[PDB]
């Protein structure tokens, strides 16, 4: 298999394993982001996403005929303290093409692009029922962040935004 | 009062701001960024977070003779479900300055760079115990998140970085 940056060509591939990962998680009806979206949030000449993807030899393409079988989507991050970090958002590798590596490999070109940028740490979100991921991630130096505890997550979402925007 | 967007010249003050909310949360020895960090984070042909700030006249500058005091850091993130979001890193405002109308403008700010960048939402971090600031951010139509319950925050941090990089 091969890790990659994604290109713009592969947002329809993107779009896919998003939603995969969504309904393992079942929430599918929760992406609401489309194709076109992608290709403009992270093609466009300013990207609010990064995204690497595992491709692999035609041969061995889904039975939809994709080549595209895994992806981790990450964004850099800041905190006032300690700078620059890079938090992984998504990621994912399709059911029957899992324990091969893929997703070691991912982890592998993250960590690079966390050097490459200078960031301090790599944070991330992992639901806590998944012991195979938890380990994956402990076996891989990952420890757990306490920065959040004592505090609550606030959102103010579009139509409030819109209202302070023109009051 | 103003607030404007930072400029480089600003980072000695975003620096002291940074280490005045540290202090505020009495963790101020946390803070290892330098001005030197900020200038290159925030002002570099890339920037890893924006900032607001809140600037006074010069008739009322601070004891220390300085006309900033207040400023908000954020940066952009992404919801591979929902897309934008705006990201409230880290929102503070001098004691003797507040009540005053500032941090109500910041936000009106923030909202509106949200909605010139079609974000659907603004997301942040409130201590707990911080009623008084649930208060202000629930006034301005704040609502609580719950998407990370059921999640472990986790790091790795630079030394297994370089390692699964190098490996
Ligand atoms: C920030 C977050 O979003 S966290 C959410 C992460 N996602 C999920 O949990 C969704 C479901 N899971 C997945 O999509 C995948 O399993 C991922 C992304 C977690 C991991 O990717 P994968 O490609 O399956 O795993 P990879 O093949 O590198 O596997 C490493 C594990 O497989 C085994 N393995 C790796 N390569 C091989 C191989 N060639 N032969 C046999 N076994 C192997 C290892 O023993 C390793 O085990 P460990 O975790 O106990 O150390
Ligand atoms: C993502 C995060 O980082 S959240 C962490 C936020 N930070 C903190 O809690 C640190 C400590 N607090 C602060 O630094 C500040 O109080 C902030 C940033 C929270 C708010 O900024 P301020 O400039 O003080 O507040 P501002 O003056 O706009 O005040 C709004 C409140 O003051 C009152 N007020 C505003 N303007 C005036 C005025 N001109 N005259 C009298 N009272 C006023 C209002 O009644 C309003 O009350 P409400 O919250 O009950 O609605």
């Amino acid at each position: 298999f091969v890790i990659r940056p994604a290109t713009a060509a592969d947002c329809s591939d993107i779009l896919r394993l998003i939603k995969e990962l969504a309904r393992y998680e079942y929430m599918e009806e929760q992406v609401i982001l489309t194709e076109k979206d992608l290709l403009e949030d992270g093609f466009g000449e300013h990207p609010f996403y990064h995204c690497l993807v595992a491709e692999v030899p035609k041969e061995h393409w889904t039975p939809e005929g994709h080549s595209i079988v895994g992806f981790a989507m990450y964004y850099f991050t800041y905190d006032p303290w300690i700078g620059k970090l890079l938090y992984l958002e998504d990621f994912f590798v399709m059911s029957d093409y899992r324990g091969f590596g893929i997703g070691s490999e991912i982890l592998k070109n993250l960590s690079q692009v966390a050097m490459r940028c200078r960031c301090s740490s790599m944070h991330f979100l992992v639901a806590e029922w998944n012991e195979p991921s938890i380990n994956f991630y402990k076996r891989r130096g990952a420890s757990d962040l306490s920065s959040e505890e004592g505090w609550r997550l606030f959102k103010i979402d579009k139509e409030y935004l819109l209202k302070m925007a023109t009051e």
